[PDB]
């Protein structure tokens, strides 16, 4: 038996929870793995996340490495498991709360996030290809930081996949599925055309712009940085409702504040411009993830 299976994994430490499912650090044949455990009544959530992670050609350095979906019967109840690579730093939210980053550090985190999102969004046509995938719940709590200071995207259970041969989405999408704070203006006001797959890619870009703002605040230059905050910390309460968000984002047209200090550093000027070009109310005007990856690659090369 060479493949990783649940019976061979020993849970060691509780490390957190997702929307559904609890995440643990475990050991499989001497190596650390992350295990997301679901109950029997959460089978639909577990299966859908397993289905997205098993998508052909999905693997990428900036997408969480999937190992297996399996079941584990303890003799009383059955647990449904998703097993993946383990990343000791945890989420970008945990990482940015604990640490400040260098200019190099910021660019590495942003470029890797854009590279993972560009791979998710990328379609390779044909049966032996890859369908384009939109995340629908991108946020700093769903992006993990690897040992090398680069990111990988996780929590793919709310994703939607596009079949170009039929121009259809693999599921009948429900409105407003993700984290309210990161919902795009068109999702908040329900103007999004959910029959057009590009709509979901564009909504992910708005959320990525919010995550870039979170990283940039933590970029320390000459010992100067901002404290950790979630986007809209200055305008909405914790656990904001759709109505609270829509009033700020759609009606008042506010976005997270871009400090004047970011114009004094080239890397921060480039990041700020990307944010503004992710935050347009018109999803069609936003940058693509591939374009952001190209801009940040040019910046990482120049540094
Ligand atoms: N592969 C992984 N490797 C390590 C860790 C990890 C490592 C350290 C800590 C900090 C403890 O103080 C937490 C978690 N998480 C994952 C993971 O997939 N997590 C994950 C996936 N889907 C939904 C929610 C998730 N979590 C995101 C991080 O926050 C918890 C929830």
């Amino acid at each position: 038996g060479h493949m990783t299976i649940a019976r061979d994994i020993v849970l060691q430490e509780s490390i957190g929870k997702g929307r559904f499912g609890e995440v643990w650090r475990g050991k499989w044949r001497g190596e650390e793995v992350a295990v997301k455990i679901f109950s029997s009544r959460e089978e639909r959530s577990w299966f859908r996340e397993a289905e997205i992670y098993q998508t052909v050609m999905l693997r990428h350095e900036n997408i969480l490495g999937f190992i297996a979906a399996d079941n584990k019967d303890n003799g009383t109840w059955t647990q449904l498991w998703l097993v993946s690579d383990y990343h000791e730093h945890g989420s970008l939210f945990d990482y940015l709360n604990r640490y400040t980053v260098t200019v190099e550090g910021m660019i590495k985190l942003a470029l890797s996030t854009a590279s993972g999102l560009a791979h998710l969004h990328m379609e390779i046509v044909g049966t032996q290809g890859k369908p384009a995938i939109a995340h629908r719940d991108l946020k700093s709590k769903n992006i993990l930081v690897k040992k090398n200071g680069t990111c990988c995207i996780a929590d793919l259970g709310l994703a939607v996949r596009h079949d170009s041969a039929t121009d259809t989405i693999d599921i009948a999408p429900n409105h407003r599925v993700g984290t309210k704070r990161y919902m795009a203006p068109e999702v908040l006001d329900d103007s999004i055309n959910m029959k057009h797959f590009e709509s979901f890619k564009r909504a992910d870009i708005y959320a990525m712009g919010l995550v870039f703002w979170e990283i940039a605040r933590r970029c320390s230059i000459g010992g100067i940085h901002e404290d950790y905050q979630l986007p809209y910390y200055d305008l909405v309460p914790s656990d904001p409702s759709v109505e609270e968000m829509r009033k700020v984002v759609c009606e008042q047209k506010l976005r997270p504040n871009i400090p004047n200090r970011w114009q004094s550093c080239e890397a921060l000027r480039v990041m700020a411009k990307i944010m503004r070009e992710c935050w347009y109310a018109n999803g069609a005007a936003r940058l693509t993830a591939l374009r952001i990856k190209k801009t940040l690659s040019q910046l990482s090369q120049q540094e």
